[PDB]
């Protein structure tokens, strides 16, 4: 392959990034996209430093700050994009071209060149600048000199000699993985188009393959669909999206060329659309639980990330077999149609607009989010759905960090892994409308929490980023899931708690046991901490209303239920007092992210909690949540033994669902919970149907070779489905022995016959 093939690829890349081939005359969304492009370009031009011997390119960006050096280069690539977009205000404009070139020249001379060693964040030098600079080089190819292209390739090759690796030489270089691998490879692939380097191009394409190879520990994609980055953080929703975006663009660019991605194992990446990404998409937003430090970003939200995922999936759909293309497009049409809160076309690029219009033209119907349970044991995350709600649980364990912070971002997120219960609903903005600027980071929904204040950036014993806990894990059978977390508190307080969740098609039962701490501070468990936006949403009880006065906490009656207007119901399953607080909270994004704006956001919250007191001894809680329940349905929750607490202690926690005819349990120690027993740590859900017993079981430590259940519901003679060995115990009970070697927390489904 030669000059003609490289010119075609540069032109394909310019087509992709401008949409110049696909702009529709008179389409109002394309018109708004051209406006947004024009407004940004004009903002950047007006901010140009026009001075002789200027030491910056823009008056508001310092080249000595590595982040602002990146922004200097993305502004320049944006300007070059606009300059190349038909109908844009600066399209083909000579003065604008001159300004872009002078900007690239001066940034190189002053800062970003092959004689400069990196200072500050490696990512700026190796990913931020090279992707932008390379785009600019490709957009401006006809206008840039041989000398300019040489200098700019020399700079990129100096900082990124091999995109399979990262870090400046001073540091020891390590293998780049996941999102970083994709981004490094992208920068080199586009630079290789500008410099017509097939050797570098081919190496960089080959580098992509590692990112979709299954792993069994640490960074990457797991067979259960989990995606981990930063070694110990669930990351499908942010880094996973970066990966997804870059691959979509690169696969599209190279397709049907001499450089096309032909690694047949890329099917693993395609399988991740449904296996990894779709289950953590919620009405257009990536779940906060799988987006790590990005929750602290005012302008990199769950909806921003979901919209990026949708763009990518639509782009990838073009190359798939008909059935898969249609399935992906139907998933996307649903994520778009249900999202009336941040509609995808508002502020969309020209390329994104084109893909969303293309989707609308297929006539593919929106696909609903399926009810039920999607478990991700490798990353300590579960998803659960019913009509009108999605529950996302955020756990932590000896595999999964309490939280991830860095670069000034998410330093306060230390409780976000302490058993959070995110209930996503038709309140589409619940977690987006300045939630992370205003929420009480010590009273996040669902958590158990030692009230000891923790410093920003706190770590555990000996600098540990992961709790040395017993296990976190889950299983599910049909409509019911069992999830457990042995919580070890962050910040060396000595908090311990056994938290479990039993989730049906409608209601979530939350049990807690064995709670104590070493700090001397009171411990709380948070039934909810719920954004009311600017509302005065009523809290209704058997006795009338509660918490009518902001700032004055009240204790619930013996009615034991409370309904929150606009949300649903809560009910207590023990005698713990429930404290109910209506509160107005304020904060700026600058309080949670070094880059956040100073604007103060003020939001109303409803906060419902149990106080375990100071020095609890085997403290406990038991409550349930009924998203979408009316007042009348909430009043009825505790009637007729519908939700039965079978056991709630340091041995086991278990609930029977009457209507579902299903029982769920977590075991901490060998023992019985009602008529089910386990020989060690386990999650179990079981249901009898006539002469058959169905069970789901997991071995949640991920380290035991075997597990034996003592079966409920009498005698069992045969194993119809799944693997396992029946026996009988000393008391005449049937037992089921499982070989759990290497199961990695995955569920075994078993069906037995009488
Ligand atoms: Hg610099
Ligand atoms: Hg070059
Ligand atoms: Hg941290």
């Amino acid at each position: 392959p030669g000059a003609a093939e490289f010119a075609a690829l540069r032109n394909r890349w310019v087509d992709q990034i401008t949409g110049r081939n696909v702009i529709q005359a008179g389409d109002p969304d394309f018109a708004k996209a051209i406006t947004a492009l024009n407004n940004k370009a004009a903002d950047s031009l007006a901010k140009l430093d026009a001075a002789a011997g200027r030491t910056s390119v823009f008056t508001d960006l310092s080249l000595a700050k590595d982040a602002e050096m990146v922004t200097t280069y993305t502004r320049l690539s944006q300007l070059a994009t606009a300059w190349a977009t038909p109908t844009a205000a600066v399209f083909g404009d000579a003065a604008v071209l001159a300004a872009i070139k002078a900007g690239l020249a001066d940034a190189n001379t002053l800062c970003y060149n092959d004689r400069k060693e990196e200072v500050g964040n490696w990512w700026s030098w190796e990913i931020g600048v090279p992707r932008a600079l390379a785009d600019a080089m490709v957009l401006l190819h006809a206008e840039l000199s041989a000398a300019e292209r040489t200098a700019y390739c020399a700079a990129i090759d100096h900082f990124v000699p091999d995109p399979w690796l990262q870090f400046p030489p001073k540091r020891g270089k390590i293998t780049s993985v996941g999102a970083n691998r994709v981004d490094l490879c992208q920068g080199i692939i586009i630079r290789s188009l500008a410099g017509e380097d097939p050797t570098k191009l081919n190496h960089a394409v080959a580098g992509l393959s590692q990112v979709w190879q299954y792993v069994t520990s640490g960074d990457g994609i797991f067979r259960d669909g989990s995606f981990i980055q930063h070694s110990t953080t669930p990351y499908t929703g942010s880094y996973g999206v970066v990966l997804l975006t870059g691959l979509s663009k690169l696969f599209s660019l190279l397709g049907g060329t001499a450089f096309e991605v032909s690694d047949p194992t890329r099917s693993i990446f395609f399988d991740a659309v449904e296996g990894s990404f779709a289950p953590v998409m919620i009405n257009g937003a990536m779940a906060d639980a799988v987006r790590g430090r990005s929750i602290s970003r005012e302008a990199n939200t769950g909806y921003d990330l979901g919209a990026s995922a949708i763009e990518a999936i639509l782009l990838l759909a073009r190359a798939m077999d008909p059935a898969t293309a249609a399935r992906w497009r139907g998933l996307c049409a649903g994520w778009i149609a249900r999202d009336t809160y941040r509609p995808i076309l508002n502020s969309a690029s020209v390329p994104r607009t084109a893909l969303v219009k293309q989707l609308e033209a297929t006539g593919v119907a929106p696909v609903a989010e399926a009810t039920g349970h999607k478990l991700f044991p490798a990353m300590d995350r579960t998803m659960h759905r019913g009509p009108g709600w999605a529950l996302s649980l955020a756990l932590s364990s000896n595999r999964i960090a309490w939280y991830e912070c860095g670069n000034g971002e998410n330093n306060r997120g230390y409780h976000t892994g302490s058993g959070m219960t995110y209930f996503y609903t038709s309140d589409l903005g619940q977690y987006d409308d300045a939630f992370w600027a205003t929420a009480n980071y010590n009273r996040l929904p669902g958590i158990t929490v030692d009230t000891t204040p923790l410093p920003d950036k706190v770590e555990g014993q000996w600098g540990a980023a992961v709790p040395a806990d017993e296990w976190s894990g889950a299983t599910a059978l049909g409509e019911v899931a069992a999830v457990g977390q042995h919580l070890v508190g962050p910040g060396r307080t000595g908090l311990t708690a056994r938290k479990s969740w039993f989730v049906s098609g409608d209601v979530t039962v939350c049990l807690g046991a064995d709670i104590s701490t070493a700090s001397g501070a009171k411990v709380e468990t948070i039934v909810d901490h719920r954004n009311l936006h600017q509302g005065s949403n009523t809290l209704t009880t058997a006795a009338g209303t509660i918490a009518g006065t902001a700032g004055t906490v009240e204790v619930l009656g013996d009615g034991r239920w409370v309904h929150l207007e606009g949300f649903g119901g809560y009910a207590m399953l023990d005698d713990s007092p429930l404290h109910v607080l209506r509160e107005t909270r304020s904060g700026s994004w600058s309080g949670v992210n070094i880059n956040g704006s100073a604007t103060v956001q003020q939001r109303n919250f409803a906060t419902l909690y149990v106080n375990h007191g100071v020095g609890p001894v085997a403290g406990s809680y038991a409550y349930m949540v009924a998203p979408g329940a009316s007042v009348d349905l909430t009043r009825k929750l505790l009637e007729g033994n519908k939700y039965s607490v079978i056991r709630n202690d340091a041995t086991a926690q278990s609930v029977e669902f009457k209507t579902a005819k299903t029982t769920a349990a977590t075991f901490w120690k060998p023992g019985m919970a009602g008529d089910l027993g386990a020989s060690g740590p386990a999650c179990v859900v079981f249901s009898r149907h006539g002469n058959e017993l169905s069970l789901a079981v997991s071995e949640p430590t991920q380290k035991a070779a075997g597990l034996t259940l003592t079966l409920p519901e009498g005698t069992w003679s045969s194993v119809l489905e799944g693997a396992g060995t029946l026996g009988t115990d000393a008391d005449g009970r049937s037992t089921l022995t499982l070989d759990t070697t290497g199961l990695s927390g995955k569920t075994k489904l078993i069906k037995l016959k009488r």
